[PDB]
């Protein structure tokens, strides 16, 4: 009975990664009509495990794995923010401002009416308004602010316990309220209304067809044998070209017998070409005919574009698509494009068109590390407001750093892009690891604190977690008469619920997912910054 | 001058992630004809940075980020190990055994001839034989073994300093020796000889063609209008089927006008079909006609396979390819396969064929965490040999756990697969972070130790890093007369050099990369286990 606790305290890695394994299973368990979720399951399992031992809490591991989560969230939100700012109106920002004001007023009123101490107030804020940087910011503010030392220790110790108590209700309750109750009240379907609104706007994604090189070989005795390749290419419709016979690129090489054309262009265009003149579609074996993407120079000469069209290299954008010849003159200078053709001829046109680009798969670890370092440096800075040393915080600055990096990489393509699955791994495991560490830390005195303050730490959290959403929903839908889905988006962005974001995104469908992302993106940054700042101000005010 | 040090010691995240950013740039700097590399650049930058402050070392962060690296390496090596054991001979294992014996003899002789103390001996082993778990295993062994307390502190403190000194020469020197000097001595080219040997064997990868659904629409008045769909499907050659008109699947629906066939099969087969009867290749817009992968049941009925061939569902393996009908009877029971067809008809055949499978992109975080926990638990176990409490170690057990998990997931496909870029991120950043932490730790007393022991800690490391490779190369090539490339593979696997592995793999070409991986894979596990065990034995013997 003691040996198991000795083993658990001896090996922290086993404890941390065994409080993270069973949590996902508990979250994926289906009980009744609600699923607990990964974070809540991890918190419950950590709370149960932590009773056995006296495990302490490591600050650096949690800080790093939370900075990774914040950077991943900022990177994912990045591209949608500027698009929502351009196209969606300011009502998205206005809803967040209303929600923040309402939460401030309700929290102040409840804390004043119940005389809640500053430590419990910080815990209730950090739990009901689901933000994790509040714990660290409040600890730093409590350390800086002048009080008795015993008061400092008590206030610093009481925060994680109240955090773990109220976090349990916040995620599940607000998820249920924003996923079922509000759609039932508005008498809409989440899929249908969002699809209709996305159809009204132009957020609906449009698929892009990419040209490819298909190796059609010649039918012998087709009566077209004996025509020069340049005239055959001019015979092809707009957007077509033949790379050349075998792996060679020669202007005047008439058809001999059964040789390959390697037609490049759009699928329907190749189809009409085949119906114009029959050809054998053969898989072929050649590694020379490969496309390449290259960033252009500032001069971005178009005469070389015409000469490459004559030469046998199809022009396409970075995504890959045939484009109008009139776009040659009015192209964007120094814009990366993709071309298909011969092994070295594409490189020749590249040398005459611009510097070589870089592949998507490779990752700039130097840029990753520099982003993390700049996030920490930005979080260092802080100002004082009437004796309150407020600071941006470590996690909050990472969101801004990721946003700026994504926006700047969208324009300037010199830097490479982080793979998609890496971001999902980052956010998921980082958030669950931070939650597991906190829950393992605050576990021994859990039962003592739930004996000391039973109902005056859960009902307050429930009220502060539910009431502002109801007020802002009523104001937005009944009085101001906004659109249906943007209300959900703005509320779930202001409350900073990534689980609710993901659940509504997966329920709504892939068609309107770039709509919901645009609805949520402007809210997240303002909500995070103001909720991070709310903590120290509340501690100072109730103190 | 003091403020910068105060900032650096105040914020460990900034220091750790700023000693990791400049390191990659320094490694990618081109000086002369050699590149320093990421790990060596990080060590140099960490050593320069650590002079300013008094930063301590965190054990948990390094342990976790090294366990991730070891798990990623084991997962990548996994599939090749059993294939190399089956096809490559036992000479691969024999070369590693010879190398380990030679390294043991040379190290014992040098340490006895120079009376090197046990701590310096552990450091020299951990540096010259590039293995990082030696530090932790030696620290644990020194803690357990009975000596005077001052001796314990001195021996524990001297290890990282000697480690950082000799690690610099090991990677660069052995990389140069195994990449240029040995090919010059054997008078071979790394690309050509490996390609020839892979052609002699059957390690050469073979590309696989996957069938797809192409929506050919009907030419009006083609004289084939008015034939039932079943007879048209039987008219199609072996390996072809038409899903059905529009998005429907009806057996008797004659061609009306300009309707789509949605031909499915191999590209060349569709080409001969189009030449048999002309069709318009149109991109089309339909989301119903999507393929699915499903794991089969044990009964794996083949009558339903024939009925699905009649029905209009093409049969393919998980990779995706047309397969012979005679393979229907002799298929593997409960083997996952992929089918193309209608939105729900594929699900019908699935219901009659087996349980639904899972997608590639999704990751089982529960399996990841359980693997890490089992790695720690396996590393806990240990035995005693004449008073030496040897143990497997934390990092070493992770390699075995990853190997077993990859091998078991290859057979049983219920568990999902980790994405590829995640493994590369894991190994790279984890190894560089551990190296940065160690270098930042052992920096203040670096100059004092290089004043105390100048030349008697570098020449010994160079000799122990160079000489065993020369001996084993001479024995393998001149006396035993082995094959050329397997010598390089076995030596680079026995020395456990991931940088050398990656560099030779990228230089050799993608064609022979699954050959070099098979040549290196058997060596790595035995080398890691024996090099991890070598440390405590050496400490006890020289003590
Ligand atoms: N999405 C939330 C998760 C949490 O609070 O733990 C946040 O980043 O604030
Ligand atoms: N590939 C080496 C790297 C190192 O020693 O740091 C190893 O895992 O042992």
């Amino acid at each position: 009975m003691n040996a198991i606790g000795n083993f658990l305290v001896g090996t922290p890695v086993f404890t941390i990664f065994i409080c993270l394994a069973l949590g996902y299973l508990l979250g994926k368990l289906k009980i009744g009509s609600f699923t607990l979720g990964a974070t809540v399951g991890v918190l419950i399992v950590a709370l149960l495990i932590g009773q056995l031992g006296v495990f302490p809490r490591d600050t650096l591991l949690g800080d790093i794995f939370f900075d990774f989560f914040m950077f991943a969230i900022g990177y994912r939100v990045g591209p949608s923010f500027i698009s929502s700012m351009k196209k969606f109106g300011a009502k998205i920002v206005y809803a967040t401002l209303i929600f923040l004001v309402s939460a401030f007023i309700v929290a102040y009123a409840c804390f004043k009416m119940f005389h809640i101490g500053p430590g419990i107030a910080a815990g209730i804020i950090a739990g009901g308004l689901t933000q994790s940087a509040v714990i660290g910011s409040s600890l730093e503010t409590i350390s800086k602010l002048p009080i008795s030392d015993h008061l400092k220790t008590l206030y610093s110790n009481q925060i994680p316990i109240v955090y773990t108590l109220t976090y349990v209700f916040g995620t599940i309750g607000v998820l249920i309220f924003l996923r079922d109750i509000m759609p039932k009240l508005m008498h809409i379907d989440l899929k249908k209304q969002a699809v209709k609104t996305a159809k009204e706007l132009d957020m609906i994604p449009v698929p892009v067809i990419v040209a490819s090189t298909h190796f059609y070989t010649i039918n012998d005795g087709s009566s077209l044998i004996g025509q020069t390749l340049g005239t055959v290419n001019t015979k092809f419709a707009k957007g077509l070209v033949a790379a050349g016979l075998n792996d060679s690129a020669d202007m005047a090489s008439v058809i001999n017998a059964g040789d390959v054309l390697a037609i490049s262009g759009g699928i329907d265009e190749i189809g009409r070409a085949v119906q114009e003149f029959n050809l054998l579609e053969v898989t072929g074996k050649t590694k020379a005919y490969v496309s390449k993407q290259v960033v252009l120079k500032k001069n971005f000469s178009a005469d070389v574009l015409k000469n490459a069209q004559d030469k046998g290299v199809l022009v396409a954008t970075l995504a890959g698509d045939v484009m109008d010849p009139a776009q040659f003159s009015t192209l964007k200078p120094a814009e990366s494009v993709t071309l298909v053709g011969q092994k070295d001829a594409v490189s020749e046109v590249q040398s005459q068109l611009g510097r070589l680009r870089a592949a998507e798969n490779i990752i700039n670890y130097s840029w990753f590390a520099l982003g993390i370092a700049l996030s920490a440096a930005l979080g260092i800075v802080g100002t004082k407001v009437s004796g309150v040393p407020i600071a941006l915080g470590g996690g909050t600055a990472s969101l801004i750093v990721g946003l700026v990096q994504s926006i700047y990489r969208d324009k300037h393509a010199h830097m490479d892009t982080i793979p998609d699955s890496l971001l999902e791994f980052f956010q998921s495991i980082g958030l669950n690891l931070f939650i597991a560490t906190v829950g393992l830390s605050a576990a021994k005195t859990f039962i003592s604190a739930i004996q000391s303050m039973g109902i005056s730490v859960l009902l307050i959290g429930a009220v502060i977690s539910i009431l502002p959403h109801i007020i802002t929903f009523v104001i937005c839908y009944y009085l101001m008469k906004m659109e249906p889905i943007s209300i959900i988006g703005a509320q779930t962005g202001a409350d900073t619920l990534s689980a609710a974001l993901n659940d509504v995104s997966e329920r709504v469908g892939s068609d309107a997912s770039p709509f919901f992302a645009a609805a949520v993106a402007p809210a997240y940054a303002i909500g995070n910054i103001f909720l991070t700042l709310m903590g120290p101000i509340f501690i100072v005010l109730l103190s």
